[PDB]
């Protein structure tokens, strides 16, 4: 079966920081971008961060600065350092992989979700 698997989330006040991290089934990622996903209620799934197998990395303009994605090639994972937070953090966080080739989310395997909530 293929399987991302996500940790991390909780509930932290404002301006503080949290790490997720993700596992991938052997063989879904290698060669393969890795990202992040997130989700707050009645809003649609939008984009945070995301990294090549060749360790570029880039982010949605709202977390440039203070989110920091990372990966272990070797171990499948990927990380997400997130610092700074605020309010409008909150949200269900999912690390992502194409299982398509054309960045269309209609073919993303998808975690199960991890929530984030900033208090203010």
């Amino acid at each position: 079966q293929v399987q991302l698997q996500e940790s991390g989330g909780g509930l932290v006040q404002a301006g503080g920081s949290l790490r997720l991290s993700c596992a991938a089934s052997p063989g879904i990622s290698r060669y393969k971008t890795m990202g992040w996903y997130r989700q707050a209620p009645g809003k649609e799934r939008s984009f945070v961060a995301a990294i090549t197998w060749g360790g570029l990395t880039y982010y949605a303009d709202s977390v440039k600065g203070r989110f920091t994605v990372s990966r272990d090639n070797a171990k499948n994972t990927v990380y997400l350092q997130m610092n700074s937070l605020k309010p409008e953090d909150t949200a269900v966080y999912y690390c992502s992989v194409d299982g398509g080739t054309r960045a269309d989310p209609y073919h993303y395997y998808w975690g199960q979700g991890t929530q984030v909530t900033v208090s203010s």
